[PDB]
């Protein structure tokens, strides 16, 4: 039948799983004083050769740690699922939390008095010198108080690395670190000279081949502690394994991959040494089972079960990896996240299905360590084999929030609008939360910035002010609305005046990047940089966007339809009264009953998620207008914006943000996730809700949509929950939405966790876009995952 | 045609020995306030930090007028002192902190309190400096060859570029407080609606806030007029300084009202823009062009005045100097800035440009009779009569000013450059001999020495020095089966090494560009502020870079020499030439073959005697650099373009080459700029100047340089002057570009090296630039004394 169960991992696989559960995250220093030393040793450079220089002296003498009972090996920190610090993006709000980031309520951290005396040496170094500081310089004054009021931010690239990329992991896994020095060299030797260019060419050549070089002496001091560590080894068993990585190690990546085992080791190198040299985040493997099944399928020594213990290893080593940010922002990305989206299925590049057996041994994996990392998801398209997607369902149906889904009918549409081939759309991948690339060609900015759509309501509805600040163009007072065209329009000033901000502000920090921190390690891995004698923060992938979010759709939406319901069509109250119910909060601290009864009546007016057309085109036409803007513009690298619509963890922290509003919701509470429909307001059931997002239009949101449902474990069960579930999501995806991801839990099961936290530790489930431990998250995110609609068949 | 010279003021005289007699010193302040400003905006983009820079020194520099002066404006405390600039390097300063005051070539004065005061600033900047930077982008070829003296990008590694003569009018016109509503203008006007204008609106909100100091800085300066007036016991000062303290107060703040106004409006330009860069050869250009407007305006001014007031910007050109590192300083020796300043010439309607303050500038330089500023005269053909025979009894006054520039081959020269004919009509002369489209360019006229002759060298070597492999193997000298095989040879060694001197000047411009674009000198020239953009990153309308070539007549005679005595007349072989130019020609070994060698070749016939055959042969060699060196282009979407001109360096660079196929024995010095060779010219001036004529002067628009030296009794009397206007008109007809004279007796220079003392204002053409003769070394001194002594 349809359900086939999954099988148990090794014993080995299940203590390294439990390693990484139960490991307290450390904030570490030795990245971080080593990358400042060479900051400081080489003032006289060109960015681009500063930076090899970097990653050379990291790579050279950053601790080489091997975990007991890895077969994988690699360590970003010494302590298993800790950070390092990038002090060259941002390092003032790592000092000033030295004593309260191990006790902050999301993400904590322990910081030891020994690293922070190390890092508080090492940043005397840093004022002014980072991307930050020079990206902050480049904006206008406007632009950062529209920011200070919570229009909107670019923290994310702002106080980090950028990352934000899959990576050409097929090309090193052929041709190896050294095939890639070899390339730049023959670059070097075809350099056309005649005119100026070549020089800054020449520069990222020889930037590329020093960052390759000190590539291959890291994984050459992987070989050699595995080698010390065999030679203590008292189990010849795990002394073999020991001298079978010291091997890997000397092969990979210097070398293309010759076994599976290889490969993996390759790909765990690449996936771990990008995370080294930037903190950037969503450093996705993307196609995993495209590109390491070639090396599985030549290994005719592997055993299955040994194939399969490889990839949940790499599974495992994916949650170790680990970031810290400031104790905002650590809020917006909250649960030890950094997002390495790995996907399975879809199309070939001649249109046929991608199946393999990796494909389901990659679903497997997800079953075995059942961790919060990698963000697992799945292709889909017309031609999808049947068993794939039931089997995908019957793994969501774990409850662990994978695999997300995505819609090849929708996705490589969107991409051919935004100018990539046919050919390169077809062989997406997904990037962090829900972002689309062609891999290993794109520069894509995916998550640039947060946007705050209801924000930019509010302020419309108060002709520009925000607080006592006149923050917009003076669009008119409300209460002067002829109808809702004047609405409309008066929107669409607001929009464009604050995306122009919002597109200042990323391209300030896109300049900084290019200008501070141009990197030659991971630009060598993407389409066209070598061919180009240019980095990715250059202008040098074939394909360059930039990707800011929107939140609180739903939630302008259903607010514009109950301005035109309660007010304009059916007369329930004025333009005056509801301007000053929205200014009272309605009520909420006065108690006036007449504020209180248009709370009442402006709450039971339709929402976005009935399939109620009316209201339904409104939330498309307030998405419509935020995507209509963004893609007029352009950044640095000759590319284009595009919007997504995706909330992290953070439409808690954004709705603080927003005061009342016109759909009833109090001040500064939750916005919806996603284009998922308000909390608890699509009441008609999934089918009916997965309707109304639809029409939506999800091809103009290019950077990628977001849509969470949440089903009671019940309604799946059986060969007939699958049947529907898989029903569910056709449905969903033939009428043209882009994404859909499931929970798949008990409301008493969430709140349990809460009462009793230290025995609910292994509780994953999703927050948006990716996984996370519930347990980790802050009481007020746990309380917005609970609080969201409760589907079933 | 002798008219005489009228004297100038007494207050003129004491202003003048002011400056003989001023001892130079380093000073610290300007260094201390730039580093300070480096210190706190780390984070600010480039030209953001740059006009922090200017603000902070503009803001806060000392204020110093000194006593009798009319034009105010100090760089320095001290008269005819320097200050440092470490934004560009900085290690050399310190390296000679106890030997700069002793060295041979400019000393400077360090007190002991500035050496600390620089000790301290400078530990902020190993790495940080423009140099350091340039330095990184270079290969190591191109290093090695540098090493080996084949060429030097000196110039604007270790100091700032200048090279400009800049909008001097507009700012007469509209003031700072104009310059600032251009940009606010252009702000205004800004298409916002891709990424572009977010570098735009930094440049300008740099440029806003560097005139909003400049403005403070001339306000600084009316400030202490006044307090000085306060305290003035002369009443007749007590009302100079108030009316000078007035005129700060307007200018440059505000267009110019009247000509004192107008004087002090220039001063502070020439002044100021020194003060933001180290860069020379800041050329205050067509002087009489856009100040005379400011003369015939104002009615009340009278011709002594206005006289008087033009002796005391002429003056103050002198109170600039500069110190550059131990070496780099004797290849610009004499205390020397090289402000070119031009008269005469056409208008861009193509009519003569003379007018009353032309020749109140002639009067000028008879009047002070120091090295600055560099005083130059356009010549075309229809100059007239009066304006030609009045610069030659200037020249008569033996300073070497004015230099003469040909309309006539200038303009096509540079129209072939893409100049437009409008633009070209209204061109200076930058420092040396270098023309310009003015407040148009940025033109790189000093990029770098290249030794044509070590070229030669090298060619002759199979691509050797010093056995060091620095060319290509081209052939060794005695398989050359005729001159064909040698020029193939010496074209691939040519190629081989201007591709390097290219890559070191584009290393040097994007150094530039990165770190150290400038705010205020790039808003007066066209067309950075309607581009938004700095002179560095190719604001100008015309971009150029001009390295010079060294060692012209030293290669054609010595090509010549190898064509005439071992191919054509056998006088002896190719094996016994390298034989001999290995040996020295035997200066150490006796041997009597290489003396009997060197006496053959010694006697070929030379460059600069009329004789077709080795002159062309001197045009072709000259050919062959300018040819190559023009196929390149800058970073600021430019080209290159050879000039020809040595200043001090061709004593310096001929130390760089071993013995020649022409005679000359190793590290002796090289011809001057397109001159003949020292001495070698015996048949007289038209003859010479009919030799250097036949170069090819319209390719090397960079400029070429042609020095002459007379006999003072052969221009005597009114058959000298005609004889005299004569001889350039023969040359400029024959379409050479530039010739200028010094007039002087052998004695006078050999009783200068006995007895300097009695000899401190003794001022002579080194080459395209006067010095104090006393201040050049013994061996410049010996060079310039050894250059044919012409008579007619």
């Amino acid at each position: 039948g349809l359900e086939k169960g999954f099988t148990h991992p090794t014993d080995r696989v299940v203590r390294l799983k439990n390693m990484i559960l139960h490991a307290k995250p450390y904030v570490e220093s030795e990245r971080a004083v080593l990358a400042t030393e060479a900051y400081k040793e080489n003032e006289q450079l060109p960015a681009i050769m500063r930076r090899a220089k970097v990653v050379e002296k990291i790579f050279n003498e950053l601790p080489v740690t091997i975990r007991p009972d890895e077969l994988i090996v690699g360590a970003v920190t010494i302590n298993p699922r800790s950070t390092e610090i990038c002090p060259e993006f941002s390092y003032d709000w790592v000092e000033k939390e030295f004593d309260t980031m191990a006790h902050r309520v999301a993400d904590p951290f322990i910081i030891e008095k020994k690293t922070a005396d190390e890092l508080h040496q090492a940043f005397k170094y840093w004022p002014g010198k980072t991307t930050s500081s020079l990206a902050a310089s480049y904006m206008s004054e406007g632009t950062k108080e529209s920011m200070s009021n919570g229009v909107f931010t670019v923290g994310n690239y702002f106080f980090g690395g950028i990352g934000h990329v899959s990576v050409d992991y097929g090309k090193v896994l052929k041709i190896g670190f050294r095939g890639i020095i070899d390339e730049v060299t023959r670059a070097l030797e075809n350099l056309d000279r005649s005119t100026s260019d070549y020089i800054k060419k020449e520069q990222f050549y020889n930037a590329v081949i020093l960052s390759y070089q000190a590539a291959i002496n890291f994984a050459h001091r992987y070989a050699q502690e595995a080698s010390r560590l065999a030679r203590e080894e008292r189990d010849p068993t795990r002394q073999r394994e020991l001298e079978q990585i010291a091997s890997n190690c000397t092969r990979v990546p210097e070398y293309g991959a010759t076994t599976f085992w290889e490969a993996c080791q390759t790909f765990w190198f690449i996936q771990s040494m990008l995370q080294i040299e930037s903190s950037g985040h969503s450093i996705s493997p993307g196609r995993f089972d495209q590109y390491m099944y070639p090396y599985l399928a030549a290994d005719t020594a592997i055993s299955s079960e040994f194939a399969q213990e490889l990839v949940d290893c790499c599974w495992i080593k994916l949650n170790d990896i680990n970031k810290t940010r400031d104790e905002i922002s650590a809020q917006a990305f909250a649960g030890y996240a950094v997002f390495q989206n790995l996907c399975v299925g879809g199309q070939t590049e001649d249109g046929r299905d991608a199946t393999n057996p990796l494909t389901y041994m990659c679903m497997e994996a997800t079953a075995h360590v059942r961790l919060p990392q990698p963000s697992f998801s799945i292709r889909v398209w017309q031609g999808t084999p049947d068993e794939f997607l039931y089997r995908a369902c019957e793994l969501v149906r774990l409850g662990l929030g994978v695999p997300a889904m995505y819609n090849d009918e929708v996705i490589i549409p969107a991409l051919q609008n935004r100018g990539v081939s046919l050919h390169d759309a077809r062989d997406y991948c997904i990037i962090g939360c829900v972002e689309p690339q062609a891999p290993h060609r794109t520069e894509g900015w995916h998550d640039a910035a947060f946007f705050n759509v209801a924000k930019v309501l509010e302020i419309t509805l108060n002709n520009g002010r925000s607080g006592n600040k006149q923050l917009g163009p003076m669009t008119g007072e409300m209460t002067q609305y002829a109808g809702m065209d004047d609405f409309y329009a008066a929107f669409k000033k607001q929009m464009a005046h604050f995306v122009h901000q919002l597109v200042e502000a990323c391209n300030s920090v896109d300049i900084a990047h290019g200008e501070r921190c141009p990197l030659p390690f991971l630009s060598a891995l993407v389409d066209d940089c070598i061919g180009r004698g240019k980095s990715l923060q250059e202008g040098g992938a074939i394909y360059n966007f930039t990707g800011p979010q929107a939140f609180g759709i739903a939630d302008t939406g259903d607010s514009v339809y109950a301005i035109q319901k309660q007010v304009f069509e059916d007369r329930r109250l004025t333009l005056q009264e509801l301007k000053g119910a929205l200014d009272a909060n309605f009520g909420y601290r006065s108690g006036n009953p007449r504020y209180e009864e248009i709370r009442h009546i402006l709450e039971n007016s339709p929402c976005f998620g009935n399939d109620i057309d009316d209201v339904d085109l409104v939330a498309r036409q307030c998405a419509l207008i935020y995507c209509q803007e963004v893609e007029k513009y352009t950044n640095p690298r000759g590319g284009r914006f595009q919007a997504g619509i995706y909330p992290v963890s953070a439409n808690v922290l954004f709705g603080k943000d927003v005061s009342a509003l016109p759909d009833g919701r109090l001040a500064k509470e939750p916005l919806a996730d996603g284009v998922s429909p308000r909390q608890g307001k699509d009441t008609l059931g999934p089918t009916a809700a997965a309707n109304s997002v639809a029409k939506l239009d999800h091809f103009i949101a290019s950077n990628g949509t977001l849509y969470n449902q949440k089903f009671l474990p019940s309604s799946l069960a059986g060969e007939k929950g699958l049947r529907n579930f898989g029903g569910l999501v056709r449905n969903y995806f033939d009428k043209k939405g882009m994404h859909v991801q499931f929970n798949v839990i008990d409301r008493n099961t969430l709140l349990e966790a809460q009462k009793n936290p230290q025995q609910h530790q292994d509780l994953v489930v999703r927050v948006a876009g990716y996984s996370a431990q519930f347990v980790v998250l802050a009481k007020e995110v746990q309380d917005d995952i609970i609080s969201r609609t409760e589907q079933q068949f």
